[PDB]
């Protein structure tokens, strides 16, 4: 039951499966992978591709002689097994010479490195197919309050995706670019720490259309906010490009648990808005396999990521479909806000006396508006309590 395949557009991080299992307080606890059996055993499971950092296939300081003979075979995978690259990103937060960021440290030459080092992998991500470039901006921010002006910051974060917006345009690439909040780890506050911070930030670029958000699931949960919400208002805006799917236990260190865990009914409202919506970006998760598992675990908890994507999908469409639940959704007028508020006009609303002067405010006021029972019909379908 609940087979994926290729259709269904689940990708994988090189650095996902392959998390060797180092934290901040412990060694690794798992042999490193080599990307060309992660591209394999992604294919036997299922998957539809696979993203990946510079750093993830080309050892960092490669020369140009290896960083060939890394990228060859790598190739060789995707073409004898058909899988694709839809996205790409830059790492710019393990070397040290990161510590104080890329895009926004404060010293110079290190800004016009992260470039060079972006720019050099946008062009490996086009040869390989993808569609998006991510950009996570991991070192950009603060311990403490006088070693960053933010405003000069996202000076120079603006002057930055200027200059890549430039770059792709003067090259004809077919790419486009989403920046992934997160509010804080491994700095004490990230700089775009939200959807919405990211999302205001994309409106003074110089070219907007070519950027838009990669929201993860775990990271807006870290802020206490409901995912759901941020990916509506980031559907509603037009800026949906692509997605990290992944679990997560409240407000607390970066957990990155298999998707599903975590708020399992932030999972089903999630799933049911990306469906309802259409969204036909890939379903990407960024999860790290916890390092009490040996590699049999590691590609249980890929399948599970997967698996539990398809149950509330078909939960989310039993849901939508039931009768009862379209009558609930009447009975609580979800049908009158879609309708507009006032498309008769501003002098119509201004001169009509049932909107003010003669509205009966205690009737309206004494309406139920029916959502515990609608919520309980959720429940019943997340639970397969009915169908
Ligand atoms: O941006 C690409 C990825 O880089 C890092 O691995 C981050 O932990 C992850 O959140 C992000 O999605
Ligand atoms: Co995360
Ligand atoms: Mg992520």
């Amino acid at each position: 039951n609940y087979q994926p395949t290729p259709e269904d557009r689940f990708t994988f991080g090189l650095w996902t499966v392959g998390w060797q299992g180092r934290d901040p307080f412990g060694d690794a606890t798992r042999r490193a992978l080599d990307p060309v059996e992660s591209v394999r055993r992604l294919a036997e499971l299922g998957a539809h591709g696979v993203t990946f950092h510079d750093d993830d296939l080309i050892p960092f300081g490669s020369s140009d002689s290896e960083r060939e003979e890394h990228v060859k075979r790598f190739r060789q995978a995707l073409d004898d097994t058909g899988m694709k690259v839809p996205m790409a990103t830059t790492n710019l937060f393990t070397h040290p010479v990161f510590k104080d960021g890329g895009f926004t440290a404060n010293d110079r030459d290190v800004r016009r490195y992260a470039l060079r080092k972006t720019i050099r992998n946008i062009d490996l991500a086009v040869e390989l197919g993808a569609e998006t470039y991510v950009a996570w901006g991991g070192r950009e921010g603060a311990e403490s309050g006088g070693a960053k002006d933010v405003r000069d910051a996202l000076d120079r974060m603006k002057e930055a995706f200027d200059l890549l917006g430039e770059y792709v345009t003067s090259q004809g690439y077919d790419i486009r670019f989403a920046i992934e909040p997160k509010p804080n780890e491994p700095r004490g506050d990230i700089l775009l720490p939200t959807v919405g911070h990211a999302l205001a930030f994309i409106e003074r670029l110089e070219r907007p259309e070519l950027y838009g958000v990669n929201p993860e699931v775990g990271h807006e949960q870290m802020a206490g906010l409901n995912f759901p919400h941020g990916i509506a208002q980031a559907l509603w805006a037009g800026k949906l490009f692509h997605i990290d799917l992944n679990g997560q236990n409240g407000i607390k260190y970066d957990q990155d648990l298999r998707f599903g865990a975590g708020d399992l009914r932030a999972a089903f409202w999630l799933v049911d808005l990306l469906e309802s919506a259409g969204y036909s970006g890939p379903r990407h998760f960024d999860f790290k396999p916890p390092r009490t598992e040996d590699f049999d675990g590691v590609w249980a908890s890929a399948a599970g990521c997967m698996r539990n994507y398809l149950i509330l999908k078909e939960r989310a469409a039993a849901f939508r479909a039931d009768p009862e639940v379209q009558e609930a959704l009447r009975a609580s007028r979800l049908d009158e806000l879609a309708r507009p508020t006032a498309a008769d006009g501003l002098q119509a609303l201004l001169d009509d006396r049932s909107a003010f002067e003669e509205f009966d405010v205690d009737a309206a006021a004494a309406r139920g508006m029916a959502f515990e029972r609608l919520d309980q019909l959720a429940m019943d379908h997340l639970l397969g309590a009915r169908g």
